[PDB]
């Protein structure tokens, strides 16, 4: 029925020690494309907590090209990724600046028909943000 024009909300948190990413995926093989990305952050003694449900029907974020993107965010284990049902937001602690540029460019290419709002905020001047 022309399927739905809405993507399942997703949540991904990366701090370093442990990783927290929950949501729903369309297939299982899809994990291999993303997982192959973790191989970059995978450290000795590192814990992983990712629970995704399979749903060959529910429209989800196409990470097929998340490697190039996620890989662009690898040098930052303190980054966050959020996808909505109409838009996608990007926010991560960047003690630098332009360092976020490459990250945004990578996402834009991956999700051009979706609104991307990448608003980095350097934790320094202002007080500690939300938990």
């Amino acid at each position: 029925g022309a399927s739905a024009l809405s993507l399942s909300l997703l949540s991904i948190s990366r701090s370093g020690n442990t990783v927290t990413l929950i949501g729903d995926f369309p297939d299982e093989a899809a994990k291999a494309a993303l997982m192959t990305a973790l191989n970059g952050l995978l450290a000795p003694g590192v814990n992983v907590i990712d629970q995704i449900h399979v749903d060959p029907v529910v429209r989800s974020l196409d990470f097929s090209s998340a490697e190039p993107v996620f890989t662009a965010s690898v040098p930052i284990p303190d980054f966050g990724l959020k996808v909505e049902r109409d838009t996608v937001t990007l926010t991560g602690t960047a003690p630098s600046s332009e360092h976020k540029d490459a990250v945004k460019r990578a996402a834009t290419s991956t999700w051009p028909d979706m609104k991307i709002v990448n608003n980095i905020e350097v934790t320094g001047q202002a007080p500690p943000g939300p938990p």
